[PDB]
């Protein structure tokens, strides 16, 4: 799920010292570039987060017409991350005006789908993309994560809450699953066939995590990031391929374990012989921290010690609370992220 075009208000409106045509409005978590006077605190405007692809519309779009690619066959803009002279801006803040269709929405609305967005992503590896056995399965949820620019109101509604904190790989996402007499290997969004070729269901016969639900047997799904060669550039350099554990989701209950349950869990495995890597944990948190705190804590070092790592996700105890917070460092050094 993803809300790419929001109604938001202005916070926030600091000048950006030495080009007075300019100043900086806070958006929720977000800092976005605009043009003096454009907004003022308080004021609406649609918000279009980083990620955003825009077709190509000089009269409503004329800041983008000079960004304009070909993704998909479509010509359009993505809007990504910028740092415009020690400047920090992501998204694309517009006055309420210049949408005479939203003049009956309220602060908050999701607009994505009546404006026409849709979503960039980078391009998925070489034998990541397999071949397509059926649907994702419904009865499992997907990974996507909320960022913490999203969660203002929920960061500061979980002050005093502990939450494990994980290193975010950069890979792709892999399901693994039982689900009674069915064992399936799925990518982020389908589940695939077993060939010689395949990079996820190798990954899975390679650490055995396969046997070890059949060890359970409980109707689980195994969730993780699967890194290495030929893998977005494989930041943590590593030789090979391989699947790194960060939730399980409890398919009868149609929850996902906590993290001291996933840690037991993992444990368990790990003593009957099932060598089922997990994703870099570090010390728990107990939340007391801003939005741009949190994002402070992000950059730093991966499951290589020596690059620098994509961000953190945070998992509440009780499994019930989770968002992440990618590096802006990071997506300062990746121009393709």
């Amino acid at each position: 799920v993803a809300k790419l075009a929001t109604i938001r208000t202005a916070g926030e409106i600091t000048p950006i010292a030495g080009a007075e045509a300019i100043e900086c409005c806070h958006v929720d978590g977000w800092t976005c570039v605009i043009k003096k006077g454009e907004f003022k605190q308080g004021d609406r405007g649609v918000y279009f987060e980083i990620d955003s692809f825009i077709k190509e519309d000089n009269d409503r779009y004329p800041m983008l017409s000079k960004q304009v690619i070909d993704y998909e066959g479509q010509r359009g803009t993505r809007l990504r991350t910028a740092r415009l002279r020690g400047q920090l801006s992501q998204g694309l803040f517009l006055p309420m005006d210049r949408f005479p269709e939203l003049a009956s929405n309220q602060v908050g609305d999701d607009v994505t789908e009546i404006l026409g967005i849709t979503a960039w992503e980078p391009p998925i590896s070489t034998n990541l993309s397999g071949e397509i056995l059926g649907e994702f399965p419904t009865f499992i949820s997907k990974t996507d994560q909320e960022r913490v620019q999203n969660l203002i109101p929920q960061i500061e509604e979980n002050k005093g809450q502990k939450f494990e904190v994980t290193v975010k790989l950069d890979g792709s996402s892999m399901t693994v699953y039982r689900k009674d007499d069915h064992i399936g290997v799925c990518g982020r969004n389908w589940e695939l066939r077993e060939t010689a070729t395949n990079a996820q269901w190798h990954a899975a016969r390679r650490n055995k995590m396969i046997e070890g639900l059949q060890f359970l047997n409980r109707n689980l799904a195994l969730q993780g990031e699967i890194i290495g060669e030929s893998i977005q550039g494989n930041l943590e350099k590593l030789k090979g391929q391989d699947f790194y554990l960060f939730d399980i989701y409890d398919i009868d209950k149609a929850q996902y374990l906590t993290p001291i349950e996933r840690q037991s869990l993992v444990k368990q495995l790990n003593d009957n012989g099932f060598t089922v890597k997990h994703v870099p944990i570090l010390d728990d948190l107990e939340l007391n921290h801003t939005a741009e705190q949190i994002l402070a804590m992000a950059d730093g070092p991966s499951l290589n010690k020596n690059v620098k790592r994509e961000g953190l996700v945070f998992k509440r105890l009780d499994g019930k609370f989770s968002f992440k917070a990618i590096s802006n460092a990071y997506l300062e050094k990746h121009k393709d992220r």
